[PDB]
């Protein structure tokens, strides 16, 4: 059909979500000591590195960046969105033990994600806290997951699906919603 993809995040919108997400996190934890940034997924990594850049134009300190490899699966043959995570690998440059942790999401939909990101950073460390910083927060959760910082509230369907493209492996910034 026509008019079943919608831009809910342009160019612009993306890059005004970020700089309000980096001033975000140095307000509310008074700066950065101790703060590590993780990215989850492909695109939640890409985010995560320039929320630190942003972070760090900001706070005149750099913001270490770490990765956390996820894939997403299902146990059935359903066409629908993947809402299992594997933990492929872990890549945090940084000890994370009483640190903050700030996890970051492209899109927050079900938490299933981000539960897996948090058993994994457990698994290298003991931090003092997790916290949680999503671009686009989708609704339907289905673990008792909320995020800390959110670029911007999105009202779907479980029917929608959001893509969000980036120019690190899509070639341009955007965030899109679909029917189907």
């Amino acid at each position: 059909g026509s008019n079943e993809k919608a831009v809910i995040l342009d160019e612009q919108a993306i890059r005004r979500a970020l700089t309000r997400i980096a001033h975000e996190i140095i307000e509310r934890n008074k700066g950065v000591d101790n703060c590590v940034l993780v990215g989850i997924k492909t695109r939640g990594i890409y985010l995560a590195k320039r929320l630190a850049e942003r972070i760090e134009q900001i706070e005149g300190k750099p913001v270490p960046v770490g990765e956390i490899d996820i894939t997403l699966y299902r146990d059935d043959l359903s066409v629908t969105s993947n809402d299992e995570p594997l933990v492929k690998g872990t890549d945090i440059p940084v000890d994370i033990t009483d640190k903050k942790v700030i996890l970051v999401d492209d899109v927050l939909y079900t938490g299933r994600t981000v539960r897996a990101g948090m058993d994994a950073l457990m698994d290298l460390g003991r931090p003092s806290q997790i916290q949680l910083a999503v671009l686009v927060d989708r609704g339907h959760r289905e673990l008792p997951i909320r995020a800390d910082y959110v670029g911007k509230n999105v009202p779907t369907s479980k029917s929608e699906r959001i893509v969000v493209q980036l120019d690190e492996v899509d070639q341009n910034d955007r965030v899109s919603i679909y029917e189907n």
